[PDB]
């Protein structure tokens, strides 16, 4: 029954989801600059999805009678060494988001805030996919190496994402 | 071929459109906090629309051969004295966005960047609608004054925005 | 931001577009009077179209924050020497309408009223069609000459205008 | 009111568009000859597109009251050293096309020929896509280098163009 | 199989078909200059068709393993004394075309190039229609003489061609 | 512009595909002799399919303007120690065919004969299925050993092939 500490922690996480969106938008611009439009498209859809994660939590906080406060969204990095390094960064970033969602879950249960626990279980399950989807692309890119035809094949797969 | 100056200016405007979106999202939280879900709905539509403004320019910059650089999105104000004050802030903000667009249009003309000039005409037209829509709500709020039943009539009208 | 000078000029042009309509309605009566019901139809369609030209500008003036003032609509002439003379007048009239639109365009450019400038571009494009459509009929009526059978063929063709 | 000079210049551009088509049709022959049917298909589409560009300006010139004069279409080159070299020539050719459309735009601004100026804005925008589309393929071929499997992957992509 | 002799002769016929197209494009501008939009429609459809006759041969040469070489397209005549004179010129040009097609047929057969012989039969049959359609309109214009309504009736009939 | 060398290598592979068919027909007669009419059926289906492989390549060489030259089809072996040994011969024969296909593919790429490369990709993918199908059956026959009912069960399953 929503505490100030919970609302603050969720507002910080709204900020981290928007930051996640903006990181991937910056990667969209990186992949565009190196001609990989399929990879770009993947990042743009991820930036759309992260903003939906944020908005789902924005509505939740407000539905619970809490007040959403918005914080600065930081300037994201703009360059990566390669496609592999970008997706390794996606994976480590998402692993980190996972850690934060788990601390939120533990904070909810500590306060016996069952509505927040139940609402967060959606993110727990979405984090499982985020990490697996990023990891699978890291592994493909590791196999691919410098094979250009394979890089383009993957770029076409990623094109299809909606 | 687009100049570095013109790319930097569009990049700063992409940032101003994202901040616009973010201002409106902050307003949405303010309207929720005062029990005006219709006004809040209107702001949430406007936040999606400003992000569309931003992405149209984001795609144009790279289509032109330029590189988008993303900057920090500043923490927006979070309180307004009244619905009327919020919408006066919307109107003044949009008038100043128009000033920024027109300065872009001038800088394109000065550089004979016909491509950018042409592209920006969409924003010139769009700001006419932005300023009018805001101003119409300011004028209704002035006509309404402190009549709260008429405020809630407007609130219902705005909840219909899609 | 839209100047009083630009408003007044748009208001005079609205008057000119309604007078155009009224001039074509008068020609319609003239063509009925000499048994050319197709020519009459063409003028009735043109009267409806000029009114649409006027209303589009009517809506723009308030959208920009100005106020439309409506002025008297002048009594139009009512006889022409021939179908050709009537259509040469149509063509010259439209040529003069174009000159007036291009003058608004210049006044908007001089004021850096980009909004109004962009809006006027539709009228720019539309006068191209207006001049050519009239001129095509003028040219046919010159080719036709005094051949009344050919005149009536043209009358039946114009009766098809929707 | 459309000037002789502006007519000529537009007639010469109609020629340049037809030659563009023809050059692309030559490149389609070349691509067929080295067994790249997708690249050939892309060039056939582009030949049809350039003729549409030409026919748009052909129609405008007579709609403005001018007279199209048709000039000889020059023999295009028939061979390139590589697919990459053909597409570098596409990009350069389109950048040079853009320069001529922009000169047309200034000649229109200079003569206060707003009607032509406005009609040319379509070609301004279309040259943005024409340059980007060609540069994207140039950059792809530079990434592909000598990898013939990757080249054939790009050849299949380009088959899809309609 | 296909000989260099046969390819050269087909490449020159591809040129002649394109020149046919371009000739008919020139006549389109002529008819447009004298206000006959139906006639001009007919000439634009013919230009499209002649280009299709050309592309059909272009694709055949290439399918047979031959190489299409494109040559310059010569500046067509731009003026005729009358509609009748323009259609007599159509009729005579197509008569000459039919003679060259019959010559190609004979060359194929002398060479025992049975694939080319069979392919050109399409053109044999098509030249039958081309000549007859042109001659039908020549005879119609001959009857019409100076009758203005009859000229305008035929013009409308020709406006229906697609 | 398919080379003489490529044509000869393809003719040799037509001969190899016909011999493949003939080998399998001989294995049909063998399986017939030891009473396994499902195994026989599988071999007759394979004989028919290898003949289709051959005829697809016969048609390709001819469609490219090349000339198919047919060579002697050698006498195949007529006896095998057991069903297991027949299917191991099948397996190793197909692995040998795969190796010949990969050499044709590399010749094609060496010559930049992309139409032959692309055609050959059908055989590359078919050879994957051929090896897998034969190996699956080898593996089942090793598990089977001398178990009479398991052999009969596998025989009935091979009966069903069409
Ligand atoms: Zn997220
Ligand atoms: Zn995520
Ligand atoms: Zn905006
Ligand atoms: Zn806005
Ligand atoms: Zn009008
Ligand atoms: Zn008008
Ligand atoms: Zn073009
Ligand atoms: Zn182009
Ligand atoms: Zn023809
Ligand atoms: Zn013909
Ligand atoms: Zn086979
Ligand atoms: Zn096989």
């Amino acid at each position: 029954s929503i505490s100030e500490k919970m609302v603050e922690a969720l507002n910080r996480q709204i900020n981290a989801e928007i930051y996640s969106a903006y990181l991937y938008l910056s990667m969209a611009s990186y992949f565009d600059s190196i001609g990989l439009k399929g990879f770009s498209n993947w990042m743009r859809v991820q930036w759309q999805e992260e903003l939906m994660h944020a908005m789902k939590m924005f509505d939740f906080v407000s539905e619970r009678g809490g007040r959403v406060k918005l914080y600065a969204v930081e300037e994201p990095p703009s360059e990566w060494d390669s496609p592999l390094a970008a997706f390794e960064h996606v994976y480590e970033h998402e692993v980190n988001v996972t850690k934060r969602i788990h601390e939120l879950v533990e904070m909810a249960m500590q306060e016996k805030d069952f509505a927040t626990y139940n609402f967060l279980q959606w993110y727990v399950a979405e984090q499982v996919e985020e990490e697996a989807s990023a990891l699978d692309i890291v592994e493909k890119l590791r196999l691919i190496g410098e094979d250009k035809r394979a890089l383009l094949f993957l770029d076409k797969e990623l094109s299809l994402r909606q």
